[PDB]
């Protein structure tokens, strides 16, 4: 068979891309090795954080440009997907993390006229229920950030893509890509295809298809523990939070919580460590069982520092984080033009904290696949070998 665009991967980025390509009238196929809506990749769990604020100006401009794309998606599917519970960042204000740097981000919020409330340790403890914070911990609340309904977003994208004519095929694994001057040959475990262009939206598996073409992107894959905790004390404010700390010799020493869940039964909140440790050689090494040390660290930090939750988790899971190895890079998004001959026929989304960007990155991957250019400024994000 032949298509204008073949999308490898049916996670949120692949689905958003297919929606955008199909609604523009092009023939698109999505190939997903497992099932749509699976929780074995980078998109597990119910919640992700929406935030405006970024340490990097170009990415901050992109969140501001993505907000209307979320509102458009919400209107198309008749479901609110972002719930503005707040974005709370606190801790050591100078440490640089994969989340950003507090001090630099506050200066960027000042620059871009984005509102926030600055908080001292006593204010954080009083308002949000944290305890035992070091006296020099400080940060801010950005009240327009909040929580994204992951499963609602996926269902919306699936529905929109299919309604627009995309072919969504699960249980099929892409095993080889060979771009040439005339298009791209796609081989799977079930057959072969020709494509005008291919979009790689395959999460941690990107390098499997790039390495036979002589390319490899510099990302690391981490099997991160996520766990659900019962809210023990009712609270007035329950934002997303992220604790910025200096690393320890053993781990990155960062913790977060997705905050109040406005659509779910009960009163459970998800928290996790954000640890850049024990990168997987290959995603096939994932166990799908929350790492014991990560869980001891997470529950132990919550036990002391967020006693509004019961620190004995009611459920645990994993999620695969895919992050640039270079801390100066946040995302890989672009074509493979610089990576291989005929690489412009491969559009790649390759690493980062991207759920907040799903409507944007789908639109950009569609732009690159069908119009060979995008209006958005993503120069810095271009793929890195
Ligand atoms: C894991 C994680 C991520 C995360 C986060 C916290 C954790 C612990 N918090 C975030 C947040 O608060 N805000 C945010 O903006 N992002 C956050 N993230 C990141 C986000 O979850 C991921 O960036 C995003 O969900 C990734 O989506 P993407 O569509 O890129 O990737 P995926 O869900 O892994 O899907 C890829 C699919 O491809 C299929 N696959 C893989 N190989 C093949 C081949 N060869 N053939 C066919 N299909 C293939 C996979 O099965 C998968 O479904
Ligand atoms: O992008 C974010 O804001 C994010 C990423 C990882 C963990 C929590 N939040
Ligand atoms: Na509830």
């Amino acid at each position: 068979e032949s298509y204008d665009v073949v999308v490898v991967g049916g996670g949120p980025v692949g689905l958003a891309t297919a929606w955008q390509v199909a609604e523009r009238g092009h023939r698109v196929l999505v190939l997903e090795r497992h099932t749509f809506f699976n929780e074995n990749g980078g998109t597990s769990g119910a919640e992700r954080h929406w935030r405006l604020q970024y340490t990097q100006e170009d990415l901050f401009r992109l969140t501001l440009e993505t907000l209307p794309l979320w509102r458009a998606l919400e209107s198309r599917c008749e479901r609110r997907l972002i719930h503005e519970i707040g974005s709370l960042w606190f801790g050591d204000t100078d440490v640089v993390t994969n989340e950003g740097q507090i001090s630099g981000t506050a200066a960027m919020m000042d620059k871009l006229s984005v509102r926030y409330e600055w908080l001292k340790a006593t204010d954080i403890e009083r308002r949000f229920g944290f305890r035992g914070l070091p006296r020099d911990y400080e940060g801010f609340l950005q009240p327009d950030g909040g929580t994204i309904d992951v499963r609602g977003t996926l269902a919306a994208l699936f529905t929109l893509a299919q309604a627009a004519g995309a072919t969504l095929r699960a249980g099929e694994t892409v095993t080889e890509l060979v771009p040439d001057a005339d298009g791209v040959s796609v081989t799977t475990d079930r057959g072969t295809y020709r494509a005008g262009k291919v979009v790689l939206a395959c999460g941690p598996y990107t390098n499997d298809l790039l390495e036979p073409l002589g390319a490899r992107l510099a990302y690391s894959v981490y099997e991160m523990a996520i766990a659900a905790y019962r809210q023990a004390t009712p609270v007035t404010e329950a934002p997303f939070w992220f604790a910025f700390q200096q690393p320890t010799p053993q781990d990155t020493n960062l913790f977060y919580g997705f905050g109040h869940n406005p659509w779910a039964p009960g009163e459970f909140v998800r928290c996790g460590p954000d640890f850049e440790v024990d990168p997987l050689d290959h995603p096939s090494a994932a166990t799908g069982v929350a790492d014991r040390r990560q869980m001891d660290r997470l529950s132990g930090w919550l036990r002391d520092h967020l006693p509004t939750v019961d620190p004995d988790p009611v459920r645990t899971s994993t999620c695969l984080a895919v992050l640039p190895t270079d801390p100066e890079r946040q995302f890989f998004l672009g074509t493979a033009r610089d990576l291989m001959t005929h690489g412009e026929k491969l559009v790649v989304y390759g690493a980062g904290w991207a759920f907040k960007f799903v409507p944007l990155f789908g639109r950009i991957c569609a732009d690159l696949a069908v119009e060979d250019s995008t209006a958005y400024d993503i120069s810095r994000l271009a793929p890195q070998s």
